[PDB]
DNA sequence: CATTAGA
DNA sequence: TCTAATG
């Protein structure tokens, strides 16, 4: 967590370019198993011949760690670090729509920049040119305070289409957070479940609502079941609009909701604790259900949830309130 | 890890 | 169809 930081730094440093720049998927894998069980390890690495004990560990990598811990650097990081391309590389994928395959493909075509992007906004598809025009808003964090007003106005509309919708919005918002990078809405309609074929415009209703406000004002990707997309508060009386959001709106299940709703708000480290748990109190937990383990090894069968509790209840635990969902 | 664009 | 990008 510390003892172990740099070398673990380096070595993710180190992996993220492969992969990247590179399209070298196996050392970067490779660094990243390393990078992990480095991690892991209760002890001071101090030489590579050390860190070389370890699995994962070959001698490509204790070499990078013996030049790490000797000097306080390493030359393939340096030059990488200075590298022009590679750094074009980094830079183009914060573009929302590009990503490791497309900033390559850019590059070679001579696009470096912000402005070559624009300058080019034909080799862009509408995912991308969306995420030109806002690339300062998308970079932007989400005052709570706005977190606040975005989902007082998001759950209205749900409600005015139809009163029998049940929206949740998700993430850290829901933990409380002070801010937050996008927001998650996660949706559902009792007149959809895991079987009941579908309704498409149970979602199509909503986004069409949305917009008709405004508070849609841009289509990223409109899928049956999930809506990714762009919005903005209104600019009230004037002196002051508000940037740019990303948002998404996802349908679900009625009878699927509260797992989904319970895992979408985390924390990462609360799931994946919550869900250890459930293991010995004999369950199983995912992003959908909850089903009882049978001692065969495995076992099956969706035990009914209708909230947050009953998962809970389930594994016998603490109703935690989102605010304390932390870990 | 599953859903969408796109070519 | 596959392949890329988001989450
Ligand atoms: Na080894
Ligand atoms: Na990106």
């Amino acid at each position: 967590e510390t003892l172990n930081g740099g070398i673990t730094d380096m070595l993710t440093e180190l992996a993220n370019f492969e992969k990247n720049v590179s399209q070298a998927i196996h050392k970067y894998n490779a660094y990243r198993k390393a990078a992990s069980v480095i991690a892991k390890y209760p002890h001071k690495i101090k030489s590579g011949a050390e860190a070389k004990k370890l699995p994962g560990v070959g001698t490509k990598i204790a070499e990078k760690i013996d030049e790490f811990l000797a000097t306080g650097k390493l030359r393939k990081l340096e030059k990488i670090r200075q590298d022009d391309t590679s750094s074009s590389i980094n830079f183009l994928t914060r573009v929302s729509g590009i990503g490791p395959s497309a900033a390559r493909k850019f590059v070679d075509e001579g696009i470096k920049t912000l402005e070559d992007l624009r300058k080019n906004e034909d080799k862009l598809n509408h995912h991308q040119r969306i995420g030109l025009k806002y690339f300062g808003d998308f970079e932007k964090r989400i005052p709570r305070e706005e977190m606040l007003q975005m989902q007082d106005i998001v759950l209205n509309e749900v409600k005015k289409v139809d009163s029998e919708y049940i929206a949740t919005v998700c993430g850290s918002f829901r933990r409380g957070a002070e801010s937050s990078g996008d927001m998650d809405v996660l949706l559902t309609h009792p007149s959809f479940t895991s079987e009941s074929t579908k309704q498409p415009k149970l979602l199509h209703q909503v986004v069409e609502q949305l917009q008709k406000v405004h508070f849609i004002t841009d289509t990223l990707s409109k899928g049956e079941t999930k809506f990714m997309g762009v919005c903005q508060l209104p600019s009230k009386n004037d002196e002051k609009e508000y940037p740019h959001r990303r948002i998404d709106i996802r349908l679900i299940p009625k009878d699927q909701y509260y797992c989904g709703v319970l895992y979408f708000t985390g924390s990462d480290i609360f799931n994946k604790n919550m869900r250890a748990h459930a293991l010995e109190k004999g369950f199983t937990i995912n992003e959908y259900t909850i089903r009882p383990l049978g001692v065969t090894g495995v076992a099956g069968e969706p035990l009914p949830v209708d909230s947050e509790k009953d998962i809970f209840d389930y594994i016998q635990w603490k109703y935690r309130e989102p605010k304390d969902r932390s870990e």
